[PDB]
């Protein structure tokens, strides 16, 4: 590693990896699995309805959007997403346990799937969180590369994954 390489991993936290794993989008699109979403991952619902995404929109943001925000308005729902995120970690007593035994970046890792598929769906794979509480690194995310969040839309979660597996930041590089 250069000195460039070594702080290589200063630069990377949990922001810059779910901006990576989401992209940046200002106008409503559907996501993967058909959701309409905006900004950085911010799934605005998983109705089919435009106007109940739009609906959702201008709740969020307090002002008459018509399905486009700026830059700035799309990092502070971020912020506010993320922070939702590890406050379901804490205080949940099935992922509390797990994401405190791990080292700083598979706790990004962590954040980054509860970001994505929400508290229950992470805290209902039995299996993983015993994985990752043991150092089963390379169990963890074999069992990780079945389920229907990583099958369905791989290139969102391949990154996380191999977080998981790693604990390093070697997955964001060389984008």
């Amino acid at each position: 590693p250069t000195t460039e390489n070594l702080y290589f991993q200063g630069s990377m936290n949990i922001f810059e990896m779910l901006r990576i794993d989401e992209g940046l989008r200002l106008k409503i699109y559907k996501d993967c699995e058909g959701y309409y979403t905006i900004g950085i991952g911010h799934l605005l619902t998983k109705s089919p309805d435009l106007n109940a995404a739009k609906s959702e929109l201008d709740k969020a943001i307090g002002r008459n959007c018509n399905g486009v925000i700026t830059k700035d308005e799309a990092e502070k729902l971020f912020n506010q997403d993320v922070d939702a995120a590890v406050r379901g970690i804490l205080r949940n007593a099935k992922l509390k346990p797990v994401y405190d035994s791990l080292d700083a970046v598979r706790r990004c890792a962590a954040i980054n799937h509860v970001f994505q598929m929400g508290v229950t769906g992470v805290a209902g794979f039995t299996n993983v969180l015993r994985m990752l509480q043991q150092k089963r690194w390379d169990e963890a995310a074999v069992n990780l590369a079945k389920s229907r969040w990583y099958n369905q839309c791989p290139d969102r979660a391949k990154r996380v994954i191999t977080t998981f597996r790693t604990g390093t930041w070697d997955a964001y590089k060389n984008l």
